[PDB]
């Protein structure tokens, strides 16, 4: 599924992400922009051989199995094919626990790279929420 954006907003912020740990609810969306283009169906390659499933591409070294990423771990105890559905609910899920690991959202490198220090209520402007 590729969502809009304020419809992607009104699901996470169903799924209690606004001000999840001190993050806006337009921090979320803005990483899931540059991360997945808000497509569901992302999936990307990283250099150390490991792959980023879903809307906030959640990495197979740590958080989930893909049976194809040696000596990672499954920290969300989900398959990683999972979090490539149209309901949003796994990914955020495992994103609770990821952005409670200690170093916030900057385990995003695009939210780091591309979000963070922005005017990120941009992304949540003019949706009804
Ligand atoms: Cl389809
Ligand atoms: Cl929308
Ligand atoms: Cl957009
Ligand atoms: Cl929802
Ligand atoms: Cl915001
Ligand atoms: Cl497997
Ligand atoms: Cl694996
Ligand atoms: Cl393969
Ligand atoms: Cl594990
Ligand atoms: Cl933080
Ligand atoms: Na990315
Ligand atoms: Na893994």
């Amino acid at each position: 599924k590729v969502f809009g954006r304020c419809e992607l907003a009104a699901a996470m912020k169903r799924h209690g992400l606004d001000n999840y740990r001190g993050y806006s609810l337009g921090n979320w969306v803005c990483a899931a922009k540059f991360e997945s283009n808000f497509n569901t169906q992302a999936t990307n390659r990283n250099t150390d051989g490991s792959t980023d499933y879903g809307i906030l591409q959640i990495n197979s070294r740590w958080w989930c199995n893909d049976g194809r990423t040696p000596g990672s771990r499954n920290l969300c105890n989900i398959p990683c094919s999972a979090l490539l559905s149209s309901d949003i609910t796994a990914s955020v899920n495992c994103a609770k626990k990821i952005v409670s690991d200690g170093n916030g959202m900057n385990a995003w490198v695009a939210w780091r790279n591309r979000c963070k220090g922005t005017d990120v209520q941009a992304w949540i402007r003019g949706c009804r929420l």
